[PDB]
């Protein structure tokens, strides 16, 4: 569920998804086009591709099981859809933490007009 | 969250909450009046009472942590509200499983017009 | 900005966008496909079409000016993009209020698998 | 919200906050140290102090209500935090317009190395 993904983002980065990742670059948040601008944007591009491969799953609201017990995100065992959505979310939240050193406040509210180039393939 | 409670019900009873428990007897699903018709209905009555003690909590939509590891439901650590809601849901799903011996398909879509007895006190 | 649209939804419908409208039917929330299921879903379909005509605007994060002073939502004068985004948001929030009489809790977390029909043209 | 403050700055000064005010002198934009270099820089120093009194508020990202209808910025009614943040932003944007006669393009991208010395008290 998207609120669980936002919790993973906050757990990993210490930043709230709104405003820090919801409008970042060309791919962070809903939708996206063109070329990923940097490492942070590329995490979001991969996440969008990950969800795209799950067309038979309810990626936005299926509530999966996960744990923080070990001091990192672990996806619980469940339905194929729950495990796959959780895995997309976990990978993206960890990727965003790894990309923190190159996060640019200048890309925070990035205009769609700067994302008009050919769209990268998943 | 209601969708997590529905997953607990499926896990414990082996029946989907919709249609098997969402309209059952006088108390299963949202609301309720009169007297619980049987053991299954009484689980739902107790669940309504459990939520009734949590007026300061977002009982229907707060997403809590839980696990199915080792074949039973375990509520994870979180806010006081998450833990309390999870406990209501876990107890009700286990109660519904224990009430399977008297589950009646005839009570599945029970008309609220037949729930005319005095309403039971929590 | 999406947070302003969510405030308009709450003001008009008296329901929070999450969970009541974010996953409703085939078109409410981000994206959509197939045929709108009812009046509420049709508001969301029209909103998607409205935003679709605003490709040169930053529909998700451009913060427009609006007022609730008169007891109704009134869009402030501003840039062409601010006025157009505000107008999409205001019309949709009012449409959702007018559709309240047929709002179905059963359409709340609607699966994409039930939206597989031919997609309606804007 | 910072994007609303940037719209107020544009309305008052006729300059976009990025690049004209976001890196100006010792205090304009995020952070600041030393002594304000000029009237423009002093506006930004006072704005930082204003936000400093609002530690319980989300100064950068809370979306408040404001109007330009009268030909002047007027803060609308809202939560205590929204009203207080809007007041800080309104005062600063007006101050920047009043400081225009001494705006120096030479202070636009001012180096932190020249903001050595004792930091002024709020
Ligand atoms: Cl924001
Ligand atoms: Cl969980
Ligand atoms: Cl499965
Ligand atoms: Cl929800
Ligand atoms: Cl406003
Ligand atoms: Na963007
Ligand atoms: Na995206
Ligand atoms: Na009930
Ligand atoms: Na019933
Ligand atoms: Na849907
Ligand atoms: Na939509
Ligand atoms: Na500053
Ligand atoms: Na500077």
């Amino acid at each position: 569920h998207l609120l669980q993904f936002n919790k993973m983002i906050k757990f990993e980065t210490r930043k709230n998804a709104i405003p820090f990742y919801a409008f970042y670059g060309c791919y962070c948040g809903w939708g996206g086009r063109g070329r990923p601008k940097d490492a942070t944007d590329r995490c979001c591009f991969v996440h969008d591709c990950c969800y795209g491969k799950l067309a038979k799953c309810n990626t936005k609201w299926d509530i999966y099981r996960y744990s923080l017990k070990s001091g990192y995100i672990t996806c619980g065992k469940g339905t194929w859809c729950e495990e796959q959505i959780c895995e997309c979310d976990r990978v993206a939240a960890e990727c965003l933490r790894r990309s923190l050193s190159t996060y640019k406040y200048g890309y925070m509210f990035y205009p769609d007009s700067r994302c008009r180039g050919p769209s990268e393939t998943c």
